[PDB]
């Protein structure tokens, strides 16, 4: 399992 | 005196990044001039971002969904693209904080100041070390892609690194700003791990000259062994092997500190067999491989960058 | 998800940083507002560098005599001064770029990241550690005083340090901006060994506590010691007395990881008599002391800084 | 003998 990066952001 | 992980200064960095924003799904990007340089898997979203096809979800993503953010300024894109593995966001505007930059893509070896940073704003920085498998030990949380690994020489910024992903060993994988990927992996959730990993011979070498400009001298002995002996013992004991090139970039170093190449090589291959011994070399119980020539004798004399 | 000597970013800092030169010497300056904040030493001299008089010898240089330069544009004193050890030129004009700076103290212990500067303009940062005796192990070289060791709490500038001159062990000394040294120091070419060093007890503890953090957990073990018997352990081991404040300080890290306070005190207490085994705990065959458990929560948990 | 860091500048 990679994890892969990102911005869980609202809105 | 002293030597620590004597990292780039970042003044130059942190005023040309901006946060990239589509969906729901946000990350950090680097601005140059007119164009914003983000990781390709911004448009994917959780749902999708196994295995994914970018070919057609960057034609379903329109200009007015990539929402970037200079801080707190609203930036507006005028345009899209997507190469090898970054897209090439366009803007309306032009940085005023662009400092000169060349795209460099670093062979493995090569240390670099990683700008961590979240949500769109610097966080910290620190040296990685390009491993010889493609990867770096780097620091990063979610939010962490498009961390740019800039790199200054001569007041010209060398972006050689953007931050895509982890693995399940706890290491980290990057394109160059370029876009081309760095080593074999593939920007999906598929289960993916690097290679075995190779202590970077050179950079040892390197650190042992600033333990004995910095006047640790204990490591020194008289033995002097040749080149292919020391390779071969090096391979035994998984360092990458040492070629005459190396000795070669190391020269500036010998000539400074007086001490040949091959007499810290012997040096260093009796280290290795028979161990630390328990007294530390500049804090450190281990053979530490994270400076290159160029860093020590930076760090040892003194550069300016302005 | 590694953890490394992650340092803040500096641009804040970089563009507030000024040459300062009195005659032959010339050294960094931080430029705060209109204030020039350079170290006493910029007046001294060689020749009368041992046991000085600065309060004579600032009555005998003048404003022109104080050449101050912030890269290329030229500075022009309007007044200067003298606190404890700091002095305060003033220049004409006043610096566009500088930050929210708030001048405080550190007790030992507490960390920061230094702009080690030469010839007056940035060359590099990394985190030092306050140690007990008040020294740090910087990185610094001849031209690097008054090299401002910064920190940012969550938006404004925090200076904590300033570099004024090196010791015969390796370690440096420095100031406060309001001007008083960090133990017992004098500002002369004198004899001045520190006192002995002890490792920073509550600083292991967080490192051990990031390591819990990212997948490392081989050192963890059932057995419990109480707060007192842990302190007899440690004081024969050199390290500095633990208390209950500063079990107190790691309440965030505990609740995060779910492990007890005195648990890993009892974790450290074994790896720190029989060993460390030979097997390294985040790249680390020594145990990490210049992570405060602040740091800790923050490169953990991606705090923000703009 | 401790040394005390400062820049060796001409003119």
């Amino acid at each position: 399992s990679a994890v892969l990066q990102s911005g869980f952001r609202k809105m």
